[PDB]
């Protein structure tokens, strides 16, 4: 491999208003995606973000500074490529993936599933998996939301994210 320093890591802890979510990351398979996530995290970019879209029995979504689903961008200043990999699947719960609004439109928003979601394979970049705090993800997924918007009545937020 080429020499030089990197900004990726293979683990992080997302410290939320309802507890800690420990995430293993996949920087070998998804280097751009893990770098984006790690650099935003260390920079404090996700600090105070809400989980603005929560769908019981599906997934919890966050990472938009505006909280609307329309906002956020990559550490490069816009959108970046999908990093699909055949070994990385939404075949188990608590998979960490990029949100996006179409192919190659990754910004800053991401989600964590609470069940297998195989229909998202090769549509959303899988870049991590929860290793501790699965119960936190589950509990977040069960907060009361506005049925029309899937937005929780009481905010659930990221405090900060510690990258190992």
């Amino acid at each position: 491999q080429a020499e030089g320093p990197k900004r990726v890591s293979d683990s992080a802890i997302i410290h939320t208003s309802m507890g800690d979510i420990h995430t293993k990351l996949f920087p070998v398979e998804c280097p751009k995606t893990v770098e984006n996530f790690c650099v935003h995290s260390r920079n404090g970019y996700y600090n105070g973000h809400t989980f603005h879209r929560i769908i019981k029995g599906f997934m919890i979504q966050t990472g938009d500074p505006t909280g609307t689903g329309m906002g956020g961008e990559s550490i490069w200043g816009g959108e970046f490529e999908d990093e699909f990999h055949s070994t990385l699947r939404h075949d188990r719960p608590y998979t960490l993936s990029m949100a996006n609004a179409g192919s190659n439109t990754n910004g800053s928003q991401f989600f964590i599933t609470v069940v297998p979601t195989p229909w998202l394979d090769n549509k959303h970049t899988v870049f991590g998996r929860v290793t501790k705090g699965m119960e936190v993800v589950q509990r977040i997924s069960n907060v009361k939301v506005n049925p029309k918007t899937d937005k929780p009545y009481e905010d659930v937020s990221i405090i900060n994210i510690t990258v190992k």
